[PDB]
């Protein structure tokens, strides 16, 4: 009846571990015993309450925990006890708004979403809605797996609506801990990827990964000498969106290319109309993904072709987590490890 | 021998109606002539010289030329002496360039450009292309039919790329020279159309049109009204593309939804990547259009679904023309008559 | 605690019309009150028994039920008592299969279907999921609205699957129950229609709702011509699904065209594989919707697009109905009026 | 003056190998010097002359030369003296039909056929519009990359037609001359890809070339095992369309999945439409393609990812070549060498 969880109380302020009720599962619910939970960026904006929508205080943040089914509210078909399940972002949907019968459920106006307006996955459970968790393959364990249900499904989705074709090119811009997913993703995918980034060594395991041209943004503008050595890339994944990384993206791009922007970034970006117009160029916004998206995300896990980098932590230290996470320390992804 | 024609001979400078020598079919090439000859704003910045690539002085300017094919050179099949074709801003391209061999002939970095790279509809004959120009309907006259070749295709190829289908809503934003031929094909594709605009004779149009709500934005927030009446659209095209219409655009779109920017802005628009990516807006430019779209676009004024505004001047009235259009004081489209 | 109700007691039997308990909705369910009810050659092979897959005797007829929630279970928010809803084919769905993730509900393997698997809408009421009920528009009488269930989803579809542009060429193969409707949606949609049947009065039913050509093959070959006259269809849609319609519909069809068939004939057709390939030929067929499909052809009846040639009878004279069909004497739908 | 060639002179007859003149370039047209020249089953229906629109005798059949540009016509642009093409089936289009105009060449009602309706490359030489060869790759020697002109680019065209997605599933049916290279393709696309047939060399050729899944054909019934196995394929390419294998494929196929078929086989296929029909399943038939699709194939040829299994035979052997092939005694693709 009790459960260690760190809670959000005050935004800015750091994480309390306590020890709150067990969340029982109602009709249509199931309880979640988390074995890991994700750990990235949205989890300090939630803590942070710096977006337009602020959670509703007090509330326990992670949205990409997974674990063990382990009770059953009634009315539930599609999981049962034991099974090794995820909960993502997008906790629930209405179900029957257009976007939700068009299967684009990811746009539901009344969505919720965990760890940031219902309680997530910082905790020993969750209950969760089975109509909308992740089934995880057999195949891969808790902690690499973890990172799928955000940064996999991102990326993933995002290299999707760059509506690039297996031949063509791809630039992966920033390799970090979304970039080094999307460049197994998009070798997987067919596609002829390039990399851009001013870290030779993220730059080398681009490279490793399936890149087959890297360029450090450093030494030389990545604009003109991808436009010089493959006449421009078909599509541009950015999935760090800095002023900077706009503007070199637009000027990465072949005409007729699509941009597909993955970051949540402040303020108003300098956009070159008249050059995306002449240039017929696309730009696109893209975050998570739904629920086909999340499956076969998890599927190229399944099937060996995506492998997160992954670091573990413990519950209790989730606060020097974040510490590492807001000063930029952390190579790859973090995930909290229950066992 | 010779003929009249308005020729630019230094930019900014008043046109003049010069006698000239009559332009010669060669192989491959046909001579067109002009009936009726279309006037816009591109025309203008032809004239001024102000845009980063410009025409070779000196130059007769029109791409909204509308005529009977007069003499045929060697080697021409597509067309005869005697049939009724345009010769719209794409003159030419290459044939075998990636976007060429695409269907985005409107790509292609060595096109050339009617009444820009080479002279246009301006005189009593032009030499043209006979692969590249429109073949006219039987059954709509030279005046009212040149418009078609640039604001219609022009309007018909941007509500293509909003990738929106019948039953489906599209905002027209702006009911000008553009705005309302684009109301018409939007209607004609089957779309629900919202009008916006500040002026009430423009939305009443608008409504006449077949547009089935109208907004003015004047008295009332259009982002705020759609997004509560309608749920937002799923594709707006902004017919003038400027910052406040822009940032309208993006409050009037539905998540999932695609804003098509018409026009050439001058200076870089403020994008706000926040929205954009959260609501998963697609953004793209789309100005003119292929042969495809040309032919298709003349087919929806044969069949009586698409007429312009059209209003007639004499050739040797050009600046007049030019004057008014700069003066903003044109209502609809203005088409120099032959006749 | 009864109601009347046409029952299958015996495939191939007549109906009976019998006194029944009135279904209560439980936890999730809805209770509709019947005030039309749409019938249809599915209703008799349901009756007769004589597909694959069969319904479970006995049982209540009818998909094409239309009138008030008169009755709600827990946990149901979608709708209301007093609410005007459709109780059609697909009854439910499972909601988490590959399909029916994908908005694809229609491929559930685990669907069930009303007045088949379960019981349906030849009676007072009926129990139905509010999640897959459709939500009638406010402006169209009950009559006038059960058709667009069956025969308006189906051709809607139908025509959305032919993948043809606003502007483009389809044929309707058979002006009948379904044709006479598809005419109007694919009018709606901004396709150019061509009617082809061997009544000329089913021919110039089509002309008055839209068709732009028709052609009678009983006295001249639909193929031949069509390929001279319109250069060939870009689409057909064959709602009488014979081998003749089928193999006419493979000539009358342009290169890289679609055919669509709307129908479940018995046996095999035979193809020319030969011209498929040559041709690019894509043949796919196509019955009712999914729930968004449903919604869709739903609203171009709303706005005045799509009216049915509705007929009338009453619930005890559905013996009598099902004869004219089975004689083929029944022109436009037949809508048992509850009244 | 003069140049060796196996000729066509009656249908049904063995080739003569003759001295014919050498064919001269014209405006715009360029002559290729032939280095190799790739046989397939379509050469031996050329010359039996069993299809429906047949060559004109004589003729020199081949459709799969490639070599080096010998001479130039004037005007040329595309290609100049020393570049390596080839001369693919299809030799020529309007280059201003509706096909044409959208990117669809390839079924240009007017277009020339190389080594069927004009000379092809079973000679030293031939004469070709340098609109439409295929440039071919720097890395990749004659005889490895002739195949690429007709297999390659029928195979790929054939799997994009698919409408499958990579992760997803698709069986290759008939790992023969077709299916082999296939394979290849699907595997670079990101398919995941279930090789079928008769022979067990050829479904170790398979896994080989890096199918997932196996199945023999004549041992157990492939459609009950991969709907097992794999739940159905999202896609199946037909290399080989037997009866059989094209009743097998429609039991392979996953709902809502896309069959596309490569053959040409003679008579009418069963097809149940039922079936189709409710399982939405589409059948699509694909050969060869467009510059586009032949650019993009031999592409995947240069990058490392195809590679056809070829032997060499001499042209003076031609005769030997297509005994071999009728007694359907050709394992991979035969190569005549011009070296
Ligand atoms: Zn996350
Ligand atoms: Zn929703
Ligand atoms: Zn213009
Ligand atoms: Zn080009
Ligand atoms: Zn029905
Ligand atoms: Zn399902
Ligand atoms: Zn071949
Ligand atoms: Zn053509």
């Amino acid at each position: 009846a009790m459960m260690k969880a760190a809670v959000v109380r005050a935004f800015g302020a750091p994480l309390t571990i306590d020890e709150v009720p067990v969340p029982q599962p109602g009709p249509g619910q199931v309880q979640v015993k988390i074995e890991a939970s994700g750990v990235c960026h949205t989890d300090l904006h939630a803590a942070d309450g710096d977006w337009p929508v602020k959670p509703t205080l007090p509330f326990i943040p992670g949205h990409e925990g997974v674990g063990y089914v382990s009770a059953v509210g009634s009315g539930v078909s599609r999981v049962k006890e034991g099974d090794r399940v995820g909960v993502p972002w997008l906790y629930s949907a209405c179900g029957y708004c257009e976007h939700c019968l068009q299967g684009w459920e990811t746009l539901c106006e009344k969505q919720q979403n965990t760890g940031y307006s219902v309680n997530g996955g910082y905790g020993e459970y969750v209950v969760a809605d089975p109509n909308y968790v992740g089934l995880l393959p057999d195949k891969v364990g808790f902690v690499e797996i973890a990172p799928i249900l955000c940064a996999g499904v991102t990326v993933y989705k995002g290299l999707k609506v760059t509506d690039t074709r297996p031949g063509q090119w791809v630039v992966i811009s920033g390799i970090g801990g979304l970039g080094h997913v999307a460049v197994q993703y998009a070798r997987a995918m067919g596609l002829r990827v390039a990399a851009v980034d001013i870290d030779d060594a993220k730059l080398n395991l681009a490279r490793r990964l399936g890149a087959e041209v890297a360029v450090n943004a450093r030494d030389t503008d990545p604009a003109a000498w991808l436009q010089k050595e493959i006449g421009g890339a078909h599509g541009v994944l950015v999935t760090a969106v800095s002023p900077k990384a706009f503007s070199q993206a637009i000027g990465m791009v072949r005409r007729g290319g699509t941009i597909a922007l993955n970051g949540l970034p402040p303020g108003d970006f300098g956009t070159p109309i008249f050059d995306v117009v002449l240039k017929g160029i696309t730009i696109r916004g893209s975050i998570v993904g739904t629920r086909s998206d999340l499956q076969e995300s998890l599927d190229f896990a399944a099937h060996g072709d995506v492998k997160a980098t992954v670091s573990t932590a413990k519950l209790d230290d989730v606060n020097d987590v974040f510490g590492r996470l807001r000063e930029g320390k952390v190579e790859g992804r973090v995930v909290l490890d229950f066992s």
